[PDB]
């Protein structure tokens, strides 16, 4: 029943982009960064992804790929400025 996350990976893009949108928000929360997920419906996803991910927040760079990809997949739909 109780858990924190599933796994720490994400390298399989497909045409199912409307289903990837669900997994994007939920993965951000699971990975320990729910602030980013909640900012989707507030129209605050596009806030310099490459800058905020480069603040050296964790030691491992493998976590920075899905932090980029899950932001990017919703960015298309958000279209803010």
């Amino acid at each position: 029943m109780h858990h924190h996350h599933h796994h720490s990976s994400g390298l399989v893009p497909r045409g199912s982009q409307e289903i990837e949108a669900k997994e994007a928000c939920d993965w951000l929360r699971a990975a320990g960064f729910p602030q980013y997920a909640q900012l989707y419906e507030d129209s605050q996803f596009p806030i310099n992804i490459v800058a905020v991910k480069n603040d050296h927040d964790f030691l491992e760079k493998d976590l920075v790929e899905p932090l980029c990809r899950r932001l990017n997949t919703l960015n298309k739909c958000a279209s803010m400025k």
